[PDB]
DNA sequence: GCCGCCCTGGAGAATCCCGGTGCCGAGGCCGCTCAATTGGTCGTAGACAGCTCTAGCAACCGCTTAAACGCACGTACGCGCTGTCCCCCGCGTTTTAACCGCCAAGGGGATTACTTCCTAGTCTCCAGGCACGTGTCAGATATATACATCC
């Protein structure tokens, strides 16, 4: 899911538009460069509560 | 008497149609906001008139002479046909890199706002460079006259 670390990518816009009840991210490095990547991951998981 | 095989009826599920509701593209509405509008003033660009001098124009003349035109001939070249061979095209197969999607940070450049100062516009005055006309002067050109010479 570090490939999903950028919110402006085409994969993020493609996967975030899916109609899925429960999502899950499997990775080894949740934070790589800054807090913004972790913000993108937790906004992919829960869009708004964080 | 017992068991196996052929014919026909009603109930369960798939599909078409309609209504209620949510999402994409576009238009009406609102707000900022800066550039077009309006009004007034003034300077000057250009219209108008006038006089002078030079070029153009229509229609004719006359003369010269070189260019244009007509004609005959001839032959060189455009064009058509045929051969030939070679090179480009079509197709099948394999490779490969364009394309799209990704970092990773950093600089270039477009804006917005602000400050400052140097330089170019503007004005006044003046003088010398440019345009025109002319007197004069040295180089180029043509002939007048004297000397050596052939028949």
């Amino acid at each position: 899911a570090h490939r999903l670390k950028n919110a402006e990518s085409s994969l993020y816009e493609s996967l975030n538009s899916f109609k899925v009840a429960n999502r899950m991210l499997i990775t080894g490095t949740p934070l790589q460069n800054n807090i913004k990547e972790l913000a993108a991951l937790v906004n992919f998981l829960m869009p708004g509560r964080f």
